[PDB]
């Protein structure tokens, strides 16, 4: 019949999640029991019950036995995974216990950024048996996958931890097990507060507070370098994610920040060239709708961004 | 006569596609299956009939059997390849089964910008044989190669994928086997359109604005800025690509909103002369060219790059 | 009963400190003494009475006499550790002494910014047994463990240094030992003067000096680029730590900058307002208090954020 | 006598050449045939008349045999060299056919960037003997040394190619044989035509433009922001290379246009202090020369360091 | 008695130094002569008299033997040493002749830059031996260490090149041997003449001749613009260099044109408010100062940092 193998991981560190690259980096330990019955020895009394192996004399241990052990693979895995140490302990019985720490980045396939910086997402380790399940049969090791207490990540918050089981058949025929360990994780928003609402709401605010001096050609000038701003602020955000093929919220609030600032110019050209034309007089009555608007267009747009994503 | 060698080669991800070093990254999966009638072994009844080896203990058991195995290259890779796996299962018969997981840069030497960003790329990986088609000859294992379900890649969209043997002559007189897994992919317009279609439109459209002015020195001062902001976006563009020899598509843009950009300045300023030397009722009357040509001009533009390479 | 084994770690450079991803990287010498009275030899005269490994053979060593050595992992460990020395010496008696000279970047996970650039923060190496206290259990090496002379860091500078010895439960169900280098270190303020407070100084100074112009149009551009060049420094600021989601002192510093600076404008704005509405008399009189106002409010908010952190 | 080891080296890729830190790298390999008549063997009837080897077997024989193999060195290689294949055929001879497929980075020492962008430079490979030419004489193995067809570099472009051989005495009194692999490449002048000049160009002849306005205050702002323009140009060209001691041609021209916008700026402030004086009229005809001197200064510049430099 | 062990290192080349991180990298090949009388062979007449090992099966052979190697160590090493080659020669006498090909990083703990850029600084490599001087005593090998003809170096200039014995305590009490290669480069002060003394002297000179203009708000607009020049060319520097704790040379300068700008814009609004106050006749006599002050100012100045610093 196939015999049980049972897989544990636990990540320590949290090194880096890159949302650019779409791949995140951990610091963690995988940890194995699996029963062997031919791997049984007998010890005079006195001598050791448990023999401890480094994984080389292990491996070439199990060749001499003839014996296939649960070839194993992190599916999502990327380049190189630098170990720390890879130890086998032996028992009388048979029992192996195996342990493995490594740092590894591993892919993030599951990435959604439509509401970024609102944004929740799910990070994942695969775990699969290159062997089919009628050999090995992946079971969850009980006292230790997870998450640790000290994972040093500064915006990211795990929102919920898991592990199940599942099948895969990358290699053969037959279905073959696969260990999953799943999390979530939610931002921290005062980054994107600190430097990029408060800045572009101040741009905003102190510019409206100039339609208070009554000259239209100086606002033309304001809302033209306000466009090239949030043009700037638009390549800065651009920076911190990959090139999608589709429309952030980010996005969005800077296309709406573009557009009103365009009729910005648009409107004061209009009212400028009505006192141009003698109609001084005529400027200054409408210009009431022109200083109120600015306010409530940008107000429009908040909601409707708010409600045409949420 | 020539040992049938299976060569299978599935990509799991694409961790990324360098464009500026034309070069593409992934994760896959090799697979060989090769039948060595010499490595056939006897076993004794209820032993294994399939013996599973490290590759280190495993090349170690051909040297001792003086057996030449169908030693193998990636001939486009690129720096490291950081191998997960290199496992092989030997049956009874002979039939060695084995299996490389890794990760690598290739080379992406078919990359063509004439057409960036509506550009289409070819990207390939070449499994070339050492030795020469009369010792082995390369066949394609059947149901496994090609690209997986999560590459991971969000800007390049997979056109279509395909397996193909041919020949080299790379180490020998003799013709050598060939293994080829070609892909095509193509562009998601998205953040092209976001960061600099938008952007540039933007400049552009609200800069016609404040022709409705009628400041010819304040046109003039516009048109200044603008030109330098162009050189700006001229060099981040530039920073995506190689140092290419030829004219992209991109280029072509840019230096055609240089051109009008130039012509504005140059116009605005005969306008302005008229106006300085008493004929300002002229100049206001040309006016209406001056404002119409702008639209038109960077219509006619448009038309005519898409014309010139389309 | 247990054995002790003797931990010693020296610290000799600090390669550097990456605040943005709370990591610090090392140069340093691991030292342990073991006594294994199996690993007890007899010499012929003449013959040496210490036998020199490498930790390759060393290990084989042990396993062939099925000895169960005290394996060790860095805890707080990230990446690569890229050795340079893995030596044992080892005496008649069984007295097994090794070394491990060793480059590596350790997790810093103690990280507090709050208070940043004036912070003091802690730095360590955990140093773990894998196997429980009742098989090994650690103790301080005497002449050893430390920092160095020639740590090589110009911007922090150690404050003091520590070594305890305590317990963990990462593999096992019982405790098992865990030696302890800490070290706490504080930032030398000169890059921030120069760079910062100086430049941020200069820029509120100088542009006060204008004040005596007594022209308000000309006070609100200014208040308006210095607002911009204020979002620049935060940028700026942004790029040496992480994405927080706490205020640090310094945020405070320059939300506070923001705030004065949209008031400049505000108020020069009225002021202007009242000149522009023909009591340009009354504008005269009140500028005393715009002219005052400055000093007072950027002095006001400096002893604000002092309090308010200190 | 000395045994003649025959050396050939096939480029098969540029992957990149740092200008900035003059090195380049390369994908490459490395034949060698070399005949020891020891490692001649006899076979019995049907078994192989060529033996197959991993690197580290094939060395482990030499040693048992005691055979001294040509220790050979890239000297001029840089960091490390990630190997693909390193393979032995032997014959029944004792013909040792060695092949070493690699990417490597290597110095480029002949750097010389007088000219640049219109410079012409030489890279080169040295394979070096660590034995001296009384034991083992390197000789040019005949159809394979080279640069290939795809080489993937696209600002470059191989001029010429050459292999000989050499000696040099880096570990021996006596002198030791070096197989040398050169090539001369030249650059693509489109990017910098395309990044450099035509922007240069442009702000040059569309500030000129300007001039026939005949404000000589509105001159003096222009050519005080093209001067910035210029030394923010300087710095960009800076970035591509070393901090050298000596005056590129590049150099030059950016050091030509600082001093004719000096004189620009210089020229109108006397302009404008006419005008200022009351010899408005004086000012306006004098300005005949101010208009053509401009596009003279840079034309007659342009001649100046093209006969300077060439 | 103590074994005499002879050490040679030459560095062929500077692959670069990296002042911000206080390291420097280099390719270098290191030679040891050691006699070990155990190590002696015979050999039957006509086979060699000098055996070729790999490091690895030398080591082997010196464990089997029970013998005792000179464990030496690069104090001063950072990171990864990338070997290419690590080769033993053994004579019929014992002559063990060691040569170990590398690329690496080391310490920069010496450096100094209170006169940057006109700076000179001491770099370094120490060889430690682990054992003490009652084992193994090292000496200079004689035809050997030093700096090679083609370093690769541009900035740097190699000023003197030292080789001296001495003695560290880092493992033991007693005194153990360390060879010390040492050397002192100063810097090629071209790009620093073009970058950074040209610009800066081309900005404050043609601000100056504007001075002639007799414009006061003029000079204003134009000394802010240009405070603001130097904040950013400030950063430029600061780039270059550690978060240094104290003044350089190069911040005197920055910070001296920091206060000359701030008095300019001073100055110039005490004359533009007499000119306000009616008293404009008064600004044009005192403008004389004005004038003079400007060139003056700058060149006391230079002559201060000068006789402050040298
Ligand atoms: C810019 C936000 C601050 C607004 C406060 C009003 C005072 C003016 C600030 O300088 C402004 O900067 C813009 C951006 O480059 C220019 O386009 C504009 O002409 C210029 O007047
Ligand atoms: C720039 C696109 C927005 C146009 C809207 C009209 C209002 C003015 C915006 O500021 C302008 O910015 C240019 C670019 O730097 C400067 O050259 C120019 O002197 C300045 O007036
Ligand atoms: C800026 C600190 C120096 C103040 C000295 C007064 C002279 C003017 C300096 O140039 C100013 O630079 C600001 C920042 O971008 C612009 O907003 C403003 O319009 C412009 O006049
Ligand atoms: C700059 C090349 C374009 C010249 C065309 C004339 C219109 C003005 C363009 O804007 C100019 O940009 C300069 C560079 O920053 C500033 O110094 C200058 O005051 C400003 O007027
Ligand atoms: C700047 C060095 C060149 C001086 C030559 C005099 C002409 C004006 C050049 O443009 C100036 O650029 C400054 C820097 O940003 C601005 O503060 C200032 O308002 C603007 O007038
Ligand atoms: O091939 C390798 O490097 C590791 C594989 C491995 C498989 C099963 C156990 Br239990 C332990 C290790
Ligand atoms: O030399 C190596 O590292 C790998 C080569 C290899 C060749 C054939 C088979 Br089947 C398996 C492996
Ligand atoms: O497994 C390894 O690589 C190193 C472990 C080790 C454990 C105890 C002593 Br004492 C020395 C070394
Ligand atoms: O020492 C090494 O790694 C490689 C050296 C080598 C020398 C001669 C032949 Br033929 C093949 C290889
Ligand atoms: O332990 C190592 O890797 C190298 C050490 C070494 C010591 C002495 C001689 Br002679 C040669 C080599």
């Amino acid at each position: 019949e196939p015999s049980d193998v049972f897989i544990g991981l636990k990540i320590d560190q949290i090194t880096g999640i890159n949302q650019k690259e779409e791949n995140f980096s951990v610091v963690g330990s995988l940890r194995i029991d699996w029963r062997q019955p031919l791997l049984a020895f007998e010890h005079a009394p006195g001598e050791p019950k448990h023999r401890t192996y480094t994984l080389a004399t292990f491996l070439k241990l199990l060749e001499e036995k003839q014996i296939r052990w649960p070839a194993f693979t992190y599916h999502n895995q990327q380049g190189r995974m630098d170990f720390q140490n890879r130890l086998i302990s032996l028992s009388e019985d048979g029992t192996v216990m195996y342990l493995e720490r490594f740092t590894s980045t591993f892919q993030a396939p599951a990435f959604d950024f439509r509401l970024f910086p609102f944004d929740n997402q799910l990070f994942f380790i695969h775990v699969d048996s290159i062997f089919p399940q009628h050999l090995f049969r992946f079971q969850e090791m009980q006292g230790f996958s997870g998450l640790g207490d000290q994972l040093g990540e500064e915006e990211w918050i795990v929102t919920e931890v898991n592990t199940h089981l599942t099948t895969h058949n990358e290699f053969t025929k037959g279905d073959a097990s696969r260990f999953v360990l799943e999390f979530h994780a939610e931002r921290h928003l005062n980054y994107y507060l600190m430097r990029i609402l408060i800045p572009v709401l101040l741009i905003i605010t102190v510019s409206w507070f100039t339609f208070f001096l009554q000259d239209y050609t100086k606002r033309i000038d304001l809302a033209g370098g306000n466009l090239l701003l949030f043009i700037a602020f638009n390549f800065t955000i651009s920076s911190d994610l990959p090139r999608l093929g589709y429309i952030t919220l980010m996005d969005a609030f800077l296309v709406g920040t573009f557009i009103i600032t365009a009729l910005v110019v648009l409107g004061n050209v209009w009212l400028r060239r009505l006192e141009n034309h003698g109609k001084q007089a005529l400027a200054r009555k409408l210009d009431i709708y022109a200083i109120t608007s600015y306010p409530l267009a940008y107000l429009l747009g908040a909601l409707t961004l708010w409600l045409l994503f949420f």
